[PDB]
């Protein structure tokens, strides 16, 4: 019986619908719904990948537990990079402070920035963003320890997850090369901060921590490798996400000055109370929420979730096996035309009072994803948003540098990012 699911058109190239979905991923996973319906397979390399669309194949993927699809396996390019999170630094009684720090951050950043200039949207957010978390998650005293360096490096582990690490994750090709080389990169960095604090003995961070950690033997259990992957570890879901987003944020502002116009005039209102920005982040802040939500809703930084097949199941009649890679794509789902009108259009006020897109959608609204593993971090983003640009389009006005067209994703790799380049013009307000 050499019965298959169906299988989306194309996939002609070496290792079959890869090429293509390195190149135009999103073209590729919109024809597999419009060819196939809510399930439908692709090839990558070797592997198929079962992609679910719509609320009914969305609930089976979101509501199914570690022990059907797990997430484990499903990123090899994952394990060269890093070689729980929460509870360190999410737990509600921190986002105060977490707004105060993002604050601090955001206004360093931008503290050479002068009367007038330029900038480049993916190198500006990427940096800010590298501070901010690793600020916040790990603690002050090691991101005043970093610098320039550190993000560049860190960009390069990114810029190492080409799909092709479902063939391999250690194919020799320059991305894996220059990850393993960034990497090795990052250990030699964090091991100098190691370095300085054990020869010169104050504000604890999670350095400290994990630095100070011993094994049964009384020897260190962590190794300057071993410190640095785990802080690769806690960094990695929150980076690119939020920087993708913020330069998303102003790109969307930009391109309809109408939006950009609201969210203003709602912010100098706001602050007119005086209050700090720690205290107007925590809170309700509506027009610059509902673009927030639209930003995320057209260009979600995860196009694609992945998971293998544990055990045998059935998806709408369509069997799936242990062994699969079993696919939900919020890039999809977030323009199902039935759920979401003129899904291709800006439209924030899809999410006031009067529609609430968002929450009638529960299964396909997925930009932060849904069901229990729903981005743990998600209020902490949105906090952070609100945060950088409370303060950015306060002090600052924005102007694209470049055709309103030219801005766009860069989808050569898993881990997807602007396009460069993103110039943007700034001036004191
Ligand atoms: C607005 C920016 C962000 C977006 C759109 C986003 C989106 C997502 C999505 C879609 C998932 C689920 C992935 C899957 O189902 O395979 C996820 C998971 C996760 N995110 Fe985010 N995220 C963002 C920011 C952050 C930040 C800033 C942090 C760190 C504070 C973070 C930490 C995590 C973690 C730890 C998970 C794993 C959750 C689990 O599996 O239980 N995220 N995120």
């Amino acid at each position: 019986s050499a019965v298959a699911l169906p299988r989306v058109s194309g996939g002609h190239d070496e290792h079959g619908h890869l090429e293509e979905f390195r190149t135009d991923p999103i073209g590729l996973m919109q024809r597999v719904r419009d060819e196939l319906g809510d399930v439908g397979t692709f090839q990558l390399a070797g592997k198929q990948v079962v992609l679910l669309s719509g609320s009914h194949a969305n609930e089976f993927f979101f509501r199914a537990g570690d022990d059907d699809l797990d997430q484990a396996k499903a990123y090899p390019f994952m394990t060269p990079i890093f070689g729980m999170l929460h509870n360190a630094a999410l737990r509600g009684e921190q986002m105060k402070g977490h707004a105060a720090t993002i604050e601090d951050q955001v206004r360093r950043m931008i503290a050479d920035w002068g009367e007038a200039g330029e900038i480049d949207l993916l190198d500006f957010f990427a940096e800010l963003t590298i501070y901010t978390s690793s600020a916040c998650l790990i603690g002050k005293k090691f991101r005043d320890q970093l610098d320039g360096r550190f993000a560049k490096l860190y960009h390069e582990l990114e810029r190492g997850t080409d799909p092709l690490a479902y063939v391999d994750p250690y194919l020799p090709i320059e991305s894996f090369r220059r990850r393993d080389e960034a990497r090795n990169g990052l250990v030699a960095l964090v091991a100098d901060i190691m370095n300085g604090r054990i020869a010169n003995p104050s504000d604890r961070d999670m350095l400290d921590v994990l630095i100070a950690v011993k094994a049964e033997t009384g020897t260190p259990r962590f190794s300057a490798d071993e410190i640095t992957g785990m802080f690769i570890s806690m960094m990695f879901a929150g980076h690119h996400t939020s920087s993708g987003t913020a330069s998303w944020t102003l790109i969307e502002l930009m391109r309809h000055r109408d939006a950009y116009a609201a969210v203003i005039d709602e912010l100098d209102e706001l602050y007119g109370d005086g209050r700090s920005v720690s205290f107007h982040a925590l809170r309700q802040i509506p027009q610059l929420e509902n673009v927030l939500k639209e930003t995320l809703r057209l260009h979600p930084p995860l196009i694609i979730l992945m998971r293998v097949a544990k055990g045998e199941f059935e998806v709408q009649g369509h069997r799936i096996h242990e062994g699969d890679l079993v696919a939900a794509s919020p890039a999809i789902s977030n323009r199902i035309p039935e759920d979401f009108p003129d899904p291709h259009d800006f439209v924030p006020a899809r999410y006031e009072q009067p529609r609430q897109e968002d929450l009638l959608n529960r299964w396909t609204w997925i930009p932060f994803g849904a069901g229990r593993h729903r981005c743990v971090g998600a209020a902490f983003a949105i906090m952070q948003i609100k945060a950088i640009f409370s303060v950015l389009l306060r002090e600052y006005e924005f102007e694209m540098a470049q055709p309103p067209e030219s801005y766009r994703n860069d989808h050569s790799k898993m881990v997807v990012q602007l396009a460069q380049p993103a110039a943007v013009r700034y001036r004191r307000r």
